[PDB]
């Protein structure tokens, strides 16, 4: 019975020790706290010290909730283990670490006004963790640390982590924002690693998906990780936090969700929690639901490791334990560094106004360098002579960066040949030995076949040609999306399925193989998303700026659930250049058109991205034929130029017979990003007879031609504006000047008036060609609220409405 | 010996859910793949009892957790039911449990059969969410609970409708958007004599965005009720009731953002019961690549809630299971997690072969019987049922086959805002009106004084006005809910709704006061204001769904800055901006966006006044950007109490707060109202010549205090400043009364601080000329040059920029 009193309790200190550990430095919440010399083989005394040790002291360990034994046994094996206690040389070491943050810190508060916000005061334990993170990550012999953080104490870990000099540092806000790069050599070691920042807006947390897809990026190139020849992972994403916005930002469950994915694994993300227990002025029983910030990382079953930041040895403990768990399982591990923030939110604030208690505490606590110092002296590490050293180490840290900032202040064509059509055809029947393709798919591999050799090429098959050609000039193509691999329209079969086995067939990858048999340095990853947009759309602008040669797509199930990566959108992919100097790639597919699927099923939001748009920033196009959206895709991926590219893709279009391609527009042409009618270019047209001009993008296009063609409309032409962003000016004003006796003209559009082209075309086009746009008029939807009405009845009686318009 | 039983114990209370036969397809084959059983252990039973009791508690159709929740007393609470042997369910119970599987299966059978294009919305293989849904409504009915709010996605919504809800067929499929509109009903129980309200909220087809919505509204009809939280009684007599897909739970960020507020004092609900529909497939994808957890529900262990993980097979441990749910909720006023373990019979889209993506899933799914079969079969072979029990179940389910096409088949045959000085002086005093023992930290203290000189000597601040017009409908009775990032304090150190005592920490809200008359009685309004979590999804979907909970309610989110609200898009798109056009659903919801070019950079600058504008269409938001304190204390009380439900956006100041010539004058709240348009004091109330005036500048905040500041720095009789303070509806009238009393103006312009691409411009500057062509042919712009980015990251930059437009104004 006494014998099962200890097996209970060994399994209280495993399980709840965490809920009594002295974590914080503040000690705010005071509700918070025989046979002991018999043998059970050791004696319940040193059985209970070790479990106090390791679960009560300055690390509270939350792992019994990971469901791999494994795991379980690894952390248990590690933290309740006698350790050797760290040596004077580590401790002083860790003590020139913490000399340097708070010289910082208070060189940065005393030289310059406004930096209150940004102060890393009371929270300077972080500098040695981040330290300990990546000299632990060059131990392993990795490449490199990729840091995404917020705003507090980023200048701190320029200097100090990063290594950036003072000069480059102080050189003439945006500082908080931009990117950086270094080399972190060891101090007690022979190895060196690359450290990097990546940039970041105000928006807390949108910033961690970006990291996750630039690391994947850089884990790719360098062969290692999910799509490498070796297991190492050798790019580790360490990723900073705060306790507010850790708990309150949908985008961190979506960016932990992708941790073990076979498309978004990075091999596990060391995650540091600045845990100074306030938000702003909000308190963390308004932040959180749950007794700690960092619960959300039990949806992966990350350990997490609680640890008071006036601890600076159990905080640099635990990093090294963090770094050899990622190593050991290649899964997530929080670090929860509790701490506090000694000044207040905004500049000239009284932090006592809406925390009095926190900040009366806050008011009696000395600095973590000065708690350490005493603490070394106390427990005999370190002589009189070693601390008044330690003293004049960081008074000469603090007079280095005041004399050094003193100083500073003192001073193509994209037209591939027929065999490559063919090859990309031949591919989709070129099946691994003993595979079974589904009934349903066969027919689709064939006609891609005859559509390489005798043309009528469809859109679905037009993008995989241009993809499958950049794959054989040695580009590294990925794709993704939800339901990429099939195609939400069941029309593009990237990826086909074993109808026996269920394995998976890539015909695109056939052409990472040149006809002889050499590789062409080329690659198609193509996967199926997990149900995110904010992560995905986040993952995907990442990994463009973590490969610029890549081809990186993201594609949207309907263009109306992009809404959901808004702040990705607005904060990365659009203007990431004109603010940090960050180029990007990427490519958002957006499946776009009025068919009567509802406000949900309508609309990818044209109007909300050329209103985003400035010169420079984006390509926005809606191509009306395969062989000119092959041409977009080409000349994105060879143009040497980054920069996004919005393309809204079809739906029904895909399958709309008069919307094919012949081998010619492949093999013979170019992007167009202003299309005529082919009656006027290749037919017995007359443009002399033409009185009404019609400018339109998209499927409509096919409609208005229909109806040209049944009513047999001699004095109507129908322009097509296939790159809606930049303003094709030169081609628009050259094509129209071919039709002389054009006595009115019209924008047709399928999108509401508030909607669309329209609000920008509509202001745009008579400005910047005034004498071809003055009198431009509008045919399209009426103004409304949502961007389309619910009813299928409805939208095809004002579809019907705009063609009679365009013809009355 | 001993040791190895308390293990075993831990073993299976803890990991005995990864053995379950939880799945009812059993694609996972890995899944299940001494002589002292007979020995008493410490009460004392034999190990074969105490594993009997464990195998048949966590290894059977139910899986269990709970072991990782903190609250010792909820983990004693739920092994104390879960390890008990139960009682068998009565024949009664049995045939009631099929015959809610026998009208979900007839619902379905009609659906596909009698409609094209409804495969999508199947709910074959997941008939047993129904049995589910009716015990779990049937037990807060049990409970004297008032009503049961569902959120859901499409898949089986019609069937809730019909066997849930109870709507008649009439109206389910009259004229057939069915698939987004709210409903309500009343569930009567069938062996109890109590009641409940059932209703189901509207949403769009963007899985999980309606989930803080839900939240919203039930949290609003609980303090109408007096329940819960803001409430007399802690019975929180309003049910959450949200149903999910497995992939949709496992990737949406807002499941997570809605959990964090479960138990937060400005956000709970008393608990919300969950019901995934874990059909082991998200459209074509696998698990494998959905999550990166053992199951699609993991995020919910987030906030310590039990999950229950149920095969969908077994009916009555589904039911069993959704009363278990129902009583740990009203026990623990928190969240329960039920991952309802089942198949998607059809394909994703229409003509879809599943089997393409998924062939081993779908040829399993092929050999499966439906629920309702593998049910009436079972209960057989238990000798629950006879033959011809079985007989008459089978007469029941075509019954209602029969019934419902009969039905559809007979369906197919056929205002002042002015307030007295009393009452800007009691909202002024009340500021005064101190709590005995109350300690005011220093620097709060002269807010207070300086509020109740503003109320009586006037030259009122933005804040304070805010205040008076919150306080002033307090007073008349109304609910004011005021929430968002830091809102007690405001994050420019300028509202203080809330003080907190220097010494105790204890909060004190002057604005309270005003729920009382001067006679001592209530008036019956409330001032409910809180911090926010940091969510901005959540949070606007939290308020958009107060506002429609309680259209009398004054609803107000403030945004840190408006340029953070883009993280709240899908609620501004889809709920808020659209909801009245797409469902007849209308909400009052205020959004306040702290904008204004300062130099902060360009996450501290915009709101994104040009997306609102695109967004609008007659009749669906007011959009607002006012320039002084009485403008939009009259904004805010009309929007109060003109009896229409229509969102407000407001454009609100930064640095204009602490402005000194943004100040208004005690008549300007007692004798005035919300004007649209506003021209300049020396005008209508100073010794200015209109007839001089031969440049207009049309502008809206506050560039127009620089803009006045340099025509009285320069004397320019010659140039007028007009302010445009609503811009959504555009006010037509005022704005063409006010320009015609201007007659020799040669030149027009719009002057904004905004980018080209941005600001009121983009739309302004195509709209305007054709509304009012006789006075905006011609109209130029004056703005900051086209952006990628809402501004500038140099303050140095900005500064350049903001003298230029000046400069070019008065060029
Ligand atoms: C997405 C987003 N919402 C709101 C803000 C405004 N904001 C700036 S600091 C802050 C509180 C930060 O809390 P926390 O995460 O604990 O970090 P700390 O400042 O304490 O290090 C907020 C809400 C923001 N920058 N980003
Ligand atoms: C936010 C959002 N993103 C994407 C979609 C498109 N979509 C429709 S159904 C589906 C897969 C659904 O998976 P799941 O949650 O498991 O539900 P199920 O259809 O299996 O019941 C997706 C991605 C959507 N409706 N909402
Ligand atoms: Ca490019
Ligand atoms: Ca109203
Ligand atoms: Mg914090
Ligand atoms: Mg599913």
């Amino acid at each position: 019975d006494k014998n099962a009193r200890v097996i209970e309790l060994i399994a209280a200190y495993r399980n709840r020790g965490h809920l009594m550990a002295d974590i914080d430095p503040l000690r705010l919440d005071n509700t918070r706290f025989w046979d002991l010399d018999r043998e059970f083989r050791k004696k319940l005394r040193d059985i209970l010290s070790v479990l106090r040790d390791a679960y009560c002291r300055h690390v509270g360990v939350e792992y019994t909730h990971i469901l791999e034994p494994e795991q379980q046994r690894w952390i248990q094996e590690r933290v309740e283990t006698k350790h050797d206690k760290p040596t004077v040389a580590e401790q002083k070491y860790i003590l020139s670490k913490l000399n340097a943050a708070e010289a910082f810190e208070t060189f940065l508060q005393t030289k310059y006004v406004g930096q209150k916000r940004f102060s890393l005061e009371g929270a300077e334990t972080v500098i040695p963790m981040m330290d300990a993170v990546i000299d632990q990550c060059a131990e392993h012999g990795l490449d490199e640390v990729v840091i995404a953080m917020p705003h507090r104490g980023r200048l701190n870990v320029l200097a100090n982590i990063v290594g950036k000099p003072y000069s480059q540092i102080f050189s003439e806000d945006v500082k908080y924002h931009l990117g950086a790069t270094g080399t972190y050599i060891q101090m007690f070691g022979d190895n060196d690693i690359e450290v990097s920042l990546t940039a970041n807006p105000s928006h807390l947390e949108a910033v961690d998906p970006v990291l996750e897809g630039l690391v994947r990026a850089k884990q790719d190139l360098l062969d290692t990780g999910e799509e490498g020849s070796d297991n190492r992972f050798s790019v580790v994403p360490l990723m900073l936090h705060g306790d507010a916005a850790f708990a309150g930002q949908g985008v961190v469950a979506e960016t932990l969700n992708l941790a073990l994915l076979r498309g978004y694994r990075t091999g596990g993300t060391i995650h540091i929690v600045v845990n100074n227990q306030i938000g702003f002025t909000t308190a963390p029983t308004d932040s959180r639901s749950s007794e700690y910030c960092t619960d959300v990382a039990k949806m992966i079953g990350a350990p997490i490791f609680h640890v008071n930041g006036d601890d600076p040895e159990a905080c640099a403990w635990v990093a090294r334990l963090a770094v050899d768990f990622r190593q050991a399982f290649k899964k997530d591990v929080v670090i929860d560094m509790l701490c506090y923030r000694r000044r207040g939110a905004n500049e000239g604030d009284d932090p006592s106004m809406t925390q009095p208690y926190m900040y009366d505490v806050i008011d009696t606590k000395r600095g973590s360098r000065k708690a350490y110092t005493e603490a070394l002296i106390g427990r005999g590490d370190i002589s009189m002579k070693e601390a008044e050293d330690a003293l004049r180490d960081y008074q000469g840290q603090l007079e280095r960066v005041f004399n050094e900032v003193r100083e500073l202040e003192k001073h193509l064509a994209t037209a591939v040949d027929k065999a490559m059509l063919q090859r990309i055809g031949d591919a989709h029947l070129a099946l691994p030995e003993g595979f079974t393709v589904h009934p349903r798919v066969r027919p689709v591999l064939e006609k891609r076949r005859e559509m390489a050799y005798e043309g009528r090429i469809d859109w679905a098959f037009a993008e995989l040609l241009a993809l499958g050609s950049l794959i054989a000039e040695g580009k590294l193509v990925r794709l993704s999306g939800q339901d990429t691999q099939r195609g939400t329209f069941t029309q593009r079969h990237a990826v086909i399925v074993d109808r026996k086995t269920g394995e998976e067939f890539t015909p695109l990858q056939l052409l990472a193989t040149n006809p002889d048999g050499t590789p062409t340095g080329g690659k198609f990853l193509v996967y199926n998303s997990a149900l995110s947009e904010f992560a995905a759309v986040g993952f995907e602008y990442g990994y463009s700026v973590g490969n610029p040669d890549a081809m990186v797509l993201w594609e949207a199930q309907f263009g109306d659930f992009v809404n959901g990566a808004q702040s990705i959108i607005d904060e990365f992919i659009s203007s990431g250049e004109a603010k940090w100097g960050q180029l990007s790639d990427v490519v958002l597919l957006l499946p776009h058109g009025h068919e009567g699927q509802g406000p949900d099923h309508t609309s990818g939001r044209i109007e909300r991205f050329l209103q985003l748009w400035a010169e420079g920033s984006m390509t926005i196009a809606m191509p009306s034929t395969p062989a000119n959206y092959f041409h977009l895709l080409r000349r994105h991926g060879k143009d040497g130029i980054q920069r996004p590219l919005i393309v809204f893709t079809p739906k029904s279009m895909l399958r709309n017979k008069a919307a094919v391609s012949d081998i010619r527009d492949f093999t013979e042409s170019k992007f167009r990003s202003v299309l005529e009618e082919p009656m006027y270019t290749d037919g017995e047209g007359d443009r002399n007879k033409v009185t009404r001009l019609l400018l339109t993008s998209g499927k409509i296009y096919y409609e208005l031609a229909a109806r040209k063609a049944k009513e047999n409309r001699e004095d109507v032409a129908i322009v097509r504006i296939e790159q809606l962003a930049p303003l094709p000016r030169r081609r628009l004003a050259e094509t129209l000047d071919r039709y002389p006796n054009v006595k009115e003209k019209f924008w047709v559009q399928e999108e509401p008036a508030n909607q669309g082209a329209w609000p920008s075309f509509g202001l745009t086009l008579p400005e910047i060609l005034p004498d071809h746009f003055t009198g431009l008029k509008r045919i399209s939807r009426r103004a409304m609220s949502a961007p389309s009405s619910g009813s299928s009845k409805v939208h095809a009686v004002e579809q019907q409405e705009i063609l009679d318009t365009a013809f009355g």
